């Protein structure tokens, strides 16, 4: 199995400290007793391929040799030194919670929480696009892909446009992080690299803006954000795969 690895000074504070990690849920791979040399180091770091989050050493009142901290340094290994039991435990989570957190922000780009504005005024048609609108439905965060879906009367085909992203968001020129359903009507600024759609042109302020979901942006959404979506959110997701055609 995985798991991370624990060193003690003695048979018996071992003993505890595995008994908490028992309690404690925390899977432990592989145990030594006494100072910390480079070969235990090396053994986590066999933990290290199947678990990157697991490639670390609790260590309870134990010596930690030059060479062996060296080689973890090197080689990304995480070691873990403590007088007491419950600061290791603390130090161990807020490991794993830096690494949930690590792992969010290359995701970031792909999760994308759904929104629909209704646009209210338009101030910049172009390069970059500015709209005032009011959120009807969903919720809408800043690094959120902004499209419009409408049918060109002659194609009858259905034309997916992305407007960018949005930068910023301002409620009588006071910024704001997000901005939740039925609140009143905001400016936001959506921006692209390269050529962006222009308002008047390839859109006009009566369509209605919907979030860029994507089957990724889903997938994302329930590996890492499962405890933040609303019900009303997952409800509007299932929605927007419609409008946006998602298998
Ligand atoms: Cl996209």
């Amino acid at each position: 199995g995985k798991g991370v690895s624990v060193q003690a000074s003695t048979l018996g504070s071992l003993e505890a400290l595995l008994d908490f990690l028992k309690d404690c849920k925390i899977p432990v791979a592989n145990v030594g007793i006494g100072p910390v040399y480079k070969r235990d180091v090396m053994q986590c770091g066999i933990m290290l391929e199947k678990a990157p989050d697991y490639a670390v050493m609790l260590c309870f009142d134990v010596k930690v040799d030059k060479e062996a901290q060296q080689y973890a340094d090197e080689n990304g290994i995480k070691i873990f030194t403590a007088d007491i039991i419950y600061h290791l435990f603390d130090q161990f989570t807020k490991h794993m919670q830096e690494q949930l957190e690590k792992k969010k922000e290359e995701s970031k780009m792909l999760a994308v929480f759904p929104c629909v504005l209704n646009p209210v005024a338009v101030f910049n048609k172009t390069n970059p696009i500015v709209v005032g609108v009011d959120v009807v439905d969903g919720q809408l965060k800043l690094n959120t892909p902004i499209a419009a879906v409408k049918m060109n009367p002659t194609t009858g085909q259905k034309e997916i446009i992305s407007l960018g992203r949005v930068t910023g968001i301002e409620r009588d020129h006071k910024p704001l992080q997000v901005c939740k359903k039925g609140q009143p009507a905001v400016a936001i600024k959506i921006e692209m690299g390269g050529h962006q759609p222009a308002y008047g042109r390839h859109l006009d302020e009566k369509d209605v803006l919907y979030s860029h979901i994507s089957r990724a942006s889903i997938d994302v959404l329930k590996q890492f954000y499962r405890d933040v979506v609303t019900t009303d959110e997952w409800q509007l997701i299932i929605k927007l795969k419609s409008v946006f055609d998602v298998q």
